[PDB]
């Protein structure tokens, strides 16, 4: 049965996630989460608590602006690891983490596609296997690990296996991917969901994980929207059989991402999303 979820625009106060839910007709089983790694625990547990009084799961996207692969890898960010570690253990409930995500594009300072060319599969697979077992060390095994994929390999030597740090340290897979519409001027065009996600599934489906579609989300302008949510939400549950979730990125940011970006739009995706 399809989890539904999302990245509600903002943070997930207790009113972000509700508000949501009344916006698509539905409860949010799997509420998204985005920190950096000078986020200690403490400024993330409101949220958290938040997210567990609704019943729903929390996906934490932990992004280490600060440290990049080697510096990780190497032991520099240790203490803070083991902090949150410490933290999220202590707080006992399950949380799915997906740290060092779309490490295949060349946008985060993490990804192996980055300008400096500081992270490379090795340094990547060191870094991931590193804050895993530090959380094994402090028994947060309540923390679930999610290996995460860009839809498009984009930048220098990324691919979406090279950097997979194994079955041994992952507990879900995920991809994201956008369709941009029309609205980039790199010529950006309308990509059916199939067209954005079908190679990477076809990767990701040789790992026995369950896939997460931890980001996905369309643009109004170049097709219609509310066409392609239907069909989106038809697709996944019609040939990504390994896919388990679907988290819509709900924001209005490079363009109009949200399902109300029009009432079409919401139209479609209420009805999509089912149960
Ligand atoms: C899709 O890519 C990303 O978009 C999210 C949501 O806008 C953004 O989230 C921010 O993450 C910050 C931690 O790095 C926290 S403090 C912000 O509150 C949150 O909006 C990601 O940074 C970005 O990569
Ligand atoms: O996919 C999320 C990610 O997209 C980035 O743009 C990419 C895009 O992913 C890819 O599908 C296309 O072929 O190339 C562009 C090049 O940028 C975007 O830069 C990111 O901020 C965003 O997180």
């Amino acid at each position: 049965g399809l989890k539904i979820g999302a990245w509600v625009g903002t943070q997930p106060s207790e009113s972000a996630i509700k508000s949501f839910q009344e916006l698509q007709g539905r409860k949010l089983d799997i509420v998204h989460q985005f920190i950096n790694w000078s986020t200690d625990f403490s400024w993330v547990r409101p949220y958290a608590d938040a997210v567990y009084n609704n019943g729903s799961i929390l996906m934490i996207t932990w992004e280490p602006w600060e440290y990049n692969t080697v510096d990780i890898k190497n032991g520099k960010a240790d203490a803070y690891i083991t902090r949150m570690a410490q933290d999220m253990k202590a707080y006992g409930k399950e949380i799915w983490l997906r740290p060092l995500h779309e490490a295949n594009g060349d946008w985060y300072p993490w990804a192996i596609g980055y300008s400096s060319r500081v992270n490379t599969n090795e340094t990547y697979i060191a870094a991931f296997r590193h804050i895993v077992d530090i959380f094994r060390a402090n028994g947060a095994t309540n923390v679930k690990w999610v290996f995460n994929v860009n839809c498009d390999n984009v930048g220098n030597g990324t691919s979406y296996l090279g950097h997979y740090p194994g079955d041994n340290y992952v507990d879900y897979t995920s991809i994201d991917g956008y369709n941009w519409g029309t609205t980039q001027s790199w010529g950006s065009q309308w990509q059916s969901f199939d067209q954005v996600f079908s190679r990477a599934y076809q990767a990701l489906a040789s790992i026995n994980k369950p896939i997460i579609i931890a980001e996905f989300a369309s643009a109004e302008i170049g097709g219609n929207k509310a066409r392609w949510i239907t069909e989106a939400y038809n697709s996944i549950r019609t040939s990504y059989n390994k896919v388990i979730a679907a988290v819509w990125f709900h924001e209005n940011k490079e363009t109009d991402w949200r399902i109300n970006s029009s009432p079409g739009a919401l139209a479609a995706y209420r009805e999509a999303i089912g149960a």
